[PDB]
């Protein structure tokens, strides 16, 4: 599989994962991931430019928040839902509890 | 025993992505765990940059954010961390990442 660049869980930090979800559109990826699992690129529609949208997501993936991959022509993305739990307990959870919907609302 | 506080947003204008920024920082999140078990600090106890424009930026990102409230009393900024909105608003975060927050 193509995977994108993705640090390894030791060099996660928690100022660089609270940095990831400190936007909407990164926070509403984020929320969408993990209520409904993996989701291309290409799903998230929001209204925003395109390079901005690609720093989103090169953003979520250096702070060590999703994993992505290349399928056919598709950016596949992965909540790192594991890793996360494992080094910082009950975070996502409660940002996740407080989220509040953009795109599907 | 001043009441004067610097600009902060009303409750209603506090947002979880505008927090979550305000946290992500390695300074200012320090700051956070340090008001957050020790209480009321002066600015002056916060030493985590080579310049003072850049702790200034740090302290206005907390408290446009919502996380903090700045006093100015007499010669000194005291900071205040917004607890009760801040658990009113968003359940269980503060605990979620002082749990993990590790001392800078
Ligand atoms: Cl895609
Ligand atoms: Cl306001
Ligand atoms: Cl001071």
């Amino acid at each position: 599989m193509r995977f994108l660049y993705h640090p390894d869980r030791k060099d996660i930090s928690l100022p660089g994962v609270l940095y990831a979800l400190g936007d909407p559109a990164r926070l509403e990826i984020v929320r969408l991931l993990a209520s409904k699992g993996e989701q291309c690129c290409a799903e998230f529609d929001f209204a925003i430019a395109k390079s901005t949208m690609s720093n989103h997501f090169k953003i979520l993936r250096e702070s060590g928040v999703v994993l992505t991959r290349k399928e056919g022509t598709q950016h596949i993305n992965r909540l790192r839902r594991e890793d996360l739990e494992t080094l910082f307990p009950g975070l996502l959870d409660a940002v996740l509890r407080s989220a509040q919907p953009l795109l599907t609302c």
